[PDB]
């Protein structure tokens, strides 16, 4: 898709002259060994001061044809315990949903912001998870001990 293809090159070179220190977003490749924009690597460090600090937490972003009418998946590899992250890895924001509020002109770092600004701070009213979403609930300080173990486990 030209389109796709078009905005992911734009995306890619304003990525790298301008991108939040110690995130990473770089497209894979093809088996005929081509860059392949249509999917990309990323990976989203915890904010300092909070539960997730230290943890590095990978996932994969995938681009549809119709890009950027469409938002793309973007999927924790592995799947994260976090109250609105699928069991699947998939992650459930109002940004990534083109029925609700996925605007064209959202770019690849602020997608990647938005998933940062979530895993620190879920929300209730969207929960994808039954664990991590119950024990949010019920116990916060259980929960963040969970969110550590979890941040270390996944420190580069
Ligand atoms: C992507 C090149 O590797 C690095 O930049 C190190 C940080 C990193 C960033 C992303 C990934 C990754 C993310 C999603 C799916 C598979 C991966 O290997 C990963 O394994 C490692």
């Amino acid at each position: 898709s030209g389109i796709a293809l078009s905005r992911l090159a734009q995306e890619r070179k304003a990525w790298r002259k301008d991108h939040p220190f110690g995130f990473v977003a770089v497209p894979t490749k093809n088996p005929d060994g081509t860059m392949n924009l249509m999917n990309w690597e990323c990976a989203i460090p915890g904010a300092a001061g909070t539960p997730w600090a230290g943890g590095l937490f990978k996932l994969r972003m995938l681009f549809k044809d119709d890009y950027p009418s469409s938002p793309p998946k973007c999927k924790f590899e592995p799947p994260l315990f976090h109250p609105n992250v699928y069991p699947s890895g998939t992650v459930c924001l109002s940004i990534l949903e083109e029925d609700k509020d996925w605007r064209p002109a959202i770019t690849i770092k602020q997608i990647l912001l938005g998933i940062q600004e979530l895993l620190n701070e879920p929300n209730i009213q969207d929960p994808a998870q039954a664990e991590a979403y119950t024990i949010y609930c019920q116990n916060r300080v259980e929960y963040e001990k969970r969110v550590r173990a979890q941040a270390k486990k996944f420190a580069p």
